[PDB]
């Protein structure tokens, strides 16, 4: 019989006891006099998509008979074939197997509804038309790929093909040196080729040729490679033999081919200097702010002015500038070429991209650095300059092309930067609880919070925060059972570590304690809380010490003077009150 709402009854027994009493009702299921039909519509975005780019396919599914109101939402498994890669599965088992991966989506028809949506984002790899095929399965918790039957027969084919167009190429170029000298150093044309979409199958081999270098010559054809997932490649043309017989301005044509696709480009302008003339030479001047000396973590700004002997031609190609700056702290780069450090992104704290504009002589590279260690000898920061574009800079190492060494030797700052240690002081020593801000009660746990402020705050974006070991000797000679041998730095340094001590163990209330506190980056001060318990009332002289901390080892005194003691005001503990707030 055909009915609208129907309920089953499942009753199961372990041994003799039933899991549910009197039974477990099952969700409402509708009985249909005929097989429901599944109408379907498809939409594309964009209708025309470049190769190796995502395209949104949207399928709207409409069911002839609405899902029962009281029953559960109907699970639907959209197995979709983009129509361009491989072949569509021939059996429903193939669709079920394919739907496990990203090519198969899972939606749910809500109860009392007649519509559902399935969206996919395929990325085609070949040019031409693509017509997808989609099939619907049921996503029951126990879906057998073999015996399952899709509700859709025959497999729906979207009557709206997507047009996958071929890839495009944007071609830029620059020259090193920007004004080649005839018969001298060989000129190098660096050609940056950018693809409108990243390659996915494998590395692609662009073929770059230069029919004319402005002088009428034709250098040997070059092949450049673009790696998987990359959108940029560099083609290097080493031309030697430029001549000044033709009038000053010149321009070169370069065509780059990828199979059928051909893209032509013309370099803007450039001038070849007369043979025998002295090649233009670059120099660097350096300024610092503030002046020597500076403290640790103080923002130090270096400004380097790069000056060319002669101005760049007004109509020619502007010269890219890559400034790699080493602040002087740590291991210096091995040589000038070693300064081509691998940078994740171009505008980092060590690499700066500038442009010497045509008709201009000087440019400026600005760096901001923080000095961590202390060196009274002074740090001599250095700078190295290359001529490379920002786009081609990251991938020059991958393509095994030597960056253009734009300087004869590394520029070293004239005056070494003498760096002194930061100044840290104990701002306040609060007691909780306390009869007055100077003395605590007796026979109750009292906590001393010491606040330490560093005059130059730990800079944001620092690798790690600073660490301070704070040592305290309250007195009363109970838990250590003896006074410290001497007030010297070493004796208090040798104190036990209780940074992770809890109230259970006997070290929680120790007359001699040593704790570790980390000043986080972007903070100026830290606090250390020490628990104490004054069993007996009497005069007391708590002693406090601060030390630097590194690699879980206690360093020298943090107060910049050997054997510096922060002596709390002497006090006599008085009786505690018994009133309870509430
Ligand atoms: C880049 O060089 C080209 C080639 O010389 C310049 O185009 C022509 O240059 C000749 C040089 O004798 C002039 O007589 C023509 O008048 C130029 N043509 C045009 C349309 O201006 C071109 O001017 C140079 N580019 C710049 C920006 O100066």
């Amino acid at each position: 019989a055909a009915a609208a709402s129907l309920q089953g009854k499942l009753q199961c027994f372990i041994g003799s006891t039933p899991l549910w009493d009197p039974y477990y009702p099952t969700p409402v299921f509708q009985v249909l006099a005929a097989a429901p039909t599944y109408t379907l519509s498809a939409s594309v975005t964009p209708a025309v998509v470049p190769v190796d780019t995502a395209t949104l396919w949207t399928y709207n599914i409409i069911r002839s008979v609405p899902v029962p109101a009281g029953g559960p939402s109907l699970p639907i498994l959209c197995s979709f074939w983009d129509g361009k890669t491989g072949a569509a599965p021939t059996t429903d088992a193939g669709w079920a197997a394919l739907a496990g991966s990203a090519n198969g989506k899972g939606t749910s028809m809500a109860p009392g509804s007649t519509t559902a949506t399935c969206s996919f984002t395929p990325s085609y790899s070949t040019t031409g038309t693509a017509t997808p095929t989609l099939q619907l399965i049921q996503n029951s918790f126990a879906l057998d790929a073999a015996t399952t039957v899709g509700f859709l027969s025959p497999v729906y084919t979207a009557p709206a093909f997507a047009t996958v167009t071929a890839a495009s190429y944007t071609i830029s170029s620059y020259l090193n040196p920007v004004t080649p000298v005839a018969g001298g150093a060989a000129a190098v044309w660096r050609i940056v080729i950018t693809r409108n979409a990243a390659v996915t199958a494998s590395a692609k081999t662009l073929t770059c040729q230069m029919p004319d270098n402005g002088q009428g010559g034709s250098p040997a054809d070059v092949t450049a490679d673009i790696a998987v997932g990359g959108t940029t490649t560099v083609c290097v043309f080493s031309i030697a033999g430029y001549t000044t017989a033709t009038p000053g301005p010149y321009f070169a044509t370069v065509n780059v081919v990828d199979g059928a696709v051909t893209t032509s480009h013309i370099t803007k302008n450039f001038t070849v200097l007369a043979s025998g003339t002295t090649a233009p030479t670059y120099a660097v001047t350096s300024v610092v702010s503030p002046a020597t000396p500076v403290k640790v973590s103080t923002p130090v700004t270096y400004t380097f002015t790069i000056t060319r002997t002669t101005a760049v031609p007004a109509g020619g190609i502007p010269q890219p500038i890559i400034c790699e700056f080493f602040n002087g702290e740590g291991t210096a780069p091995a040589s000038a070429a070693a300064y081509w450090r691998v940078s994740t992104t171009i505008p980092d704290a060590d690499t700066v991209v500038a442009v010497m504009a045509p008709g201009e002589t000087t440019t400026t590279c600005t760096f901001t650095t923080y000095y961590t260690t202390v060196s009274a000898g002074g740090f001599t920061a250095k700078l190295m300059v290359f001529g490379e574009s920002a786009t081609a800079a990251p991938l020059l190492t991958s393509l095994s092309v030597t960056p253009s060494q734009l300087l004869a030797a590394v520029h070293s700052f004239a005056t070494p930067m003498v760096v002194a240690a930061a100044v840290v002081a104990v701002e306040s020593t609060t007691i909780s609880p306390n009869y007055n801000p100077t003395t605590p009660y007796t026979n109750i746990p009292t906590y001393f919070t010491f606040t330490l402020l560093r005059d130059p705050p730990v800079p944001p974006s620092a690798s790690s925060g600073v660490q301070f070991a704070c040592a305290l000797y309250t007195g009363q000679n109970v838990n250590p059972a003896s006074a410290p041998s001497a007030i010297t730095d070493a004796v208090y340094k040798t104190f036990t570590d209780v940074t992770t001590a809890v109230a259970t163990d006997a070290n929680y209330f120790a007359d001699q304690q040593l704790r570790v506190v980390t000043m986080a980056p972007g903070t100026g001060r830290v606090s250390c809380t020490f628990p104490t318990l004054y069993a007996a009332a009497g005069p007391f002289s708590p002693k406090f010490f601060v030390f630097e901390y590194a690699s879980s080892t206690v360093g020298a005194n943090a107060l910049a003077v050997a054997d510096t003691v922060t002596s709390l005001t002497s006090f006599t503990t008085q009786a505690a009150p018994t009133f309870i707030t509430g």
